[PDB]
């Protein structure tokens, strides 16, 4: 992996391994956003991060997710190589954006796209804050000042305020909980566990006969390592859509909110 | 990854990734067995199985894992490249080994090795079957003829029977479900899952204060898609556990195994 000519993003080959592929012997939508996540991760210790500055670990400071939006045309084959290009942009005082491009590294065609929007949170008291000036300052050196959009379309589907199903669901899978397996380095649950939990309520015969197109992830609140989620699917809809929910088993408190958008095979 | 010089083992390098590492920003045992499980696959690729004979593809008959044994001596950090050689041989009519040596790719020193023990099975009836002398020529030109051990040491630490664990268990964790991500292509529950369960009743502040050295894990039935599984775990001292993985409903026995953990 390395930054670009002009340091301002980051690319990575990656060989799509024999446990990371799904029944089409292709990558599943959660071994793609694990190449997303570690080439972030590679973007970042590139120019000396690890993603908060020295102002933002003096105020314990994070940056959390708050929208993951993933767009696939051809999900990559055991063995074959994929490449990942990703930057960042400030989107102001809201929060920033890290984009991506995927590419089949034979044929340089586009097989994927993906965009997120990360907001600043203390780290204890959970409360959100706008981005100071200083805060902006430090990153603006490492992203571009034109804007460069993974989803250029001044309205696209990336965009859209995700409605909460309404009870009953048509589809749920019930009693889900983390293992050691879905922690991250701080012990955190991973962000892909969210995606993984959310199709578990896809039933069989959609994953079967369709092809995962496009999904959209809102993340409210997170699931502490000792919670249950349930996870909740409804129809909306040859393209198939989905409205999801995941809260936690008990209260039913919101963790995410979804869509996904499937075509028949 | 590429066979050796001799065409008789495979090697293959692997940069840790920011996913793959626990609470030490090292390896867990889980992504360990993971990177075992893909040079295992690549090996198998390099020489035209699919790892199946078109012999054995016409009988639906396939290898499956009776036991995996892994010691580590250093994790490797995030980051960090580890490399991997593997090599298969006959243990005549009962099965076939594949064993495992983890280098340091910077140092040469070795961090770790595993082996494990395969029999073949009929896809469908389950039924064990000894290995025919058609379906073992086909395979004794890919494995070395004079004996290659990963672990030598006559009657050791990967080669002793392991006992049922008795009701109460000290520790438990019960109603654990496989999730889409844990099957393999053919929509099986993956061997790594297994190890990751049975870890699962490990209390916290062990996993905290020591390092896993040692896991042997004997396999004796699947967990299919929508099965149950409950993860006992008793202390038997370093630290020592007997581990058991049964179906939550009629506690029928899919795994058990010992691990053995070092204070940090
Ligand atoms: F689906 C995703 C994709 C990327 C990430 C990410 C990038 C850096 N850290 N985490 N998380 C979830
Ligand atoms: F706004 C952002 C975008 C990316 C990241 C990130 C986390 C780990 N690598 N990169 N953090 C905040
Ligand atoms: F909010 C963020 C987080 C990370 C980055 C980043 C990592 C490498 N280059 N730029 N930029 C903004
Ligand atoms: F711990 C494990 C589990 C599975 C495997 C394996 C090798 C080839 N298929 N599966 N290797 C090590
Ligand atoms: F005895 C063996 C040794 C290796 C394997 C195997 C399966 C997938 N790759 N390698 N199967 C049985
Ligand atoms: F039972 C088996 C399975 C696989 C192999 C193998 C794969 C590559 N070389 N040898 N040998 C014996």
């Amino acid at each position: 992996g390395s930054l670009t000519e002009d340091g301002l993003s980051y690319k990575e080959k990656f060989v799509v391994r024999s446990y990371e592929v799904g029944s089409n012997k292709t990558a599943t939508v959660e071994t793609i956003a694990n190449l997303l996540q570690e080439v972030g991760c590679n973007h970042a210790q590139s120019v000396g991060f690890s993603a908060t500055t020295t102002t933002m670990r003096k105020l314990h400071l994070i940056w959390v997710t708050a929208r993951m939006h993933i767009e696939i045309y051809k999900y990559p084959a055991w063995g074959d190589v994929v490449e990942i290009e990703t930057w960042c942009q400030s989107e102001g005082r809201i929060g920033t954006r890290r984009d991506w491009i995927l590419k089949d590294s034979v044929t340089g065609e586009v097989t994927g796209r993906a965009t997120s929007k990360w907001v600043m949170m203390n780290q204890d008291t959970r409360r959100l804050q706008k981005v100071s000036d200083d805060v902006r300052d430090e990153y603006l050196v490492f992203c571009p000042q034109e804007p460069r959009l993974a989803f250029p379309e001044e309205n696209n589907r990336s965009l859209k305020k995700i409605p909460k199903l309404e009870d009953p669901a048509q589809y749920s899978m019930i009693g889900l909980k983390p293992r050691r397996a879905d922690l991250d380095m701080n012990q955190h649950v991973n962000n892909v566990t969210y995606i993984g939990w959310v199709l578990e309520s896809i039933p069989q015969e959609i994953v079967d006969t369709h092809e995962l197109q496009v999904i959209t992830l809102d993340y409210r609140r997170e699931c502490q390592q000792d919670d249950v989620v349930d996870s909740l699917t409804t129809t909306t809809s040859n393209d198939s859509q989905f409205l999801h929910l995941l809260r936690l088993s008990g209260d039913g408190q919101e963790i995410n909110r979804g869509t996904t958008l499937w075509r028949k095979k």
